[PDB]
RNA sequence: GCGGAGGCGUAGGGAAACCGAGUCCGAACAGGGCGUCUAGUCCGCGGCCGUGGACCCGAAACCGGGCGAGCUAGCCCUGGC
């Protein structure tokens, strides 16, 4: 990429041909994300408490 | 994250031995009910359940251990009236 010594680089051939699946895609990478992030809270009751 | 041991299918059916897209009863080529493009597979979300108390508190009690007669008891010691 660079313009000194090295010039030149291109890339897509991965799969041009298809490419329309941004349903799936964005949606369940959201969901993890969420994971990670620590959530620790307490319930109380049951029987006694 | 790197990190394969753990599943469902990829068959069934049969007590099992074990046969097989076919199995089991029966002496039976036969009768008769269970077999085959059966794409499935794991996600979140959700039905819908299992333990969970899992909707919401609540009824007099049963179990354990602590408190317990500075009231009522009975006698037990001794002062009194």
């Amino acid at each position: 990429i660079p313009v000194l010594s090295p010039s030149g680089r291109r890339e897509l051939a991965a799969d041009l041909p298809a490419e329309i699946n941004p349903h799936l895609l964005w949606e369940v990478v959201r969901w993890q994300l969420a994971k990670r992030r620590r959530g620790t809270a307490s319930t109380k009751t049951r029987g006694e408490v």
